[PDB]
């Protein structure tokens, strides 16, 4: 109802998952700024919804799942209810944001983050109008099994800051990494 946003961790090769899992070891600082960004509202009594493929809800660890404070949804055309944990389950992107429309969480929705996997990207991507990329670079290469889309810096514009995202080089476990936030309106 508020904003779309999508929110990714990528390797300087492009890479976003391995197996099931990050292409590099945790690191657990970049994850609570994923936790920060994705739950807080900017309006009282409405909460987040996060969007993402089947497979990312199953890399995430049990103890985490489903992600709190935030309404979950499932996105797969092969399940026929949501994984357990999950509150909901759609069978395509423009579904998921039709459904937000639904008097239901008429009132209940504030932003709305796709957090993965590829597909999804991809996909929030090309669909038009106002998105913003939340980019967390990963200064180096991982080997990798699933690549982030490509961006076009024809349509998305790097900003030069944004409230509440550090723009000084982070380092964990002897990686650095540094937040981007681009912006689309097509
Ligand atoms: N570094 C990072 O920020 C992030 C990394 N990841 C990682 O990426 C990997 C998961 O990636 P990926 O393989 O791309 O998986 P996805 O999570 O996108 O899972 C794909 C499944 O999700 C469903 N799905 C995906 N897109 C759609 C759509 N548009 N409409 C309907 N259903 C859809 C389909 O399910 P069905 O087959 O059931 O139809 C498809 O098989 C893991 O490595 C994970 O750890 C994930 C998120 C962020
Ligand atoms: C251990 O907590 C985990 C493990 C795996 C896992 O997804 C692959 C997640 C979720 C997670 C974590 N950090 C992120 N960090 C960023 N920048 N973007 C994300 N989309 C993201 C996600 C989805 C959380």
């Amino acid at each position: 109802v508020g904003s779309l946003n999508c929110i990714v961790a990528v390797s300087q090769n492009m890479g976003i998952g391995k197996n099931g899992d990050f292409p590099w070891p945790p690191l657990r600082n970049e994850f609570r700024y994923f936790q920060r960004m994705t739950t807080t509202s900017s309006v009282e009594g409405k909460q987040n919804l996060v969007i993402m493929g089947k497979k990312t809800w199953f890399s995430i660890p049990e103890k985490n799942r489903p992600l709190k404070g935030r309404i979950n949804l499932v996105l797969s055309r092969e399940l026929k209810e949501p994984p357990q944990g999950a509150h909901f389950l759609s069978r395509s992107l423009d579904d998921a944001l039709k459904l937000t429309e639904q008097p239901e969480l008429a009132n209940k929705v504030d932003m709305v983050w796709i957090v993965g996997g590829s597909s999804v990207y991809k996909e929030a991507m090309n669909h038009p109008g106002h998105l913003k990329l939340f980019v967390t670079r990963i200064m180096q290469d991982f080997e990798s099994d699933t690549f982030f889309p490509e961006i076009d810096l024809e349509k998305y514009k790097l900003l030069p800051e944004y409230p509440g995202v550090l723009s000084d080089v982070q380092e964990e476990k002897g990686i650095k990494y540094k937040f981007e936030v681009y912006e689309k309106n097509d």
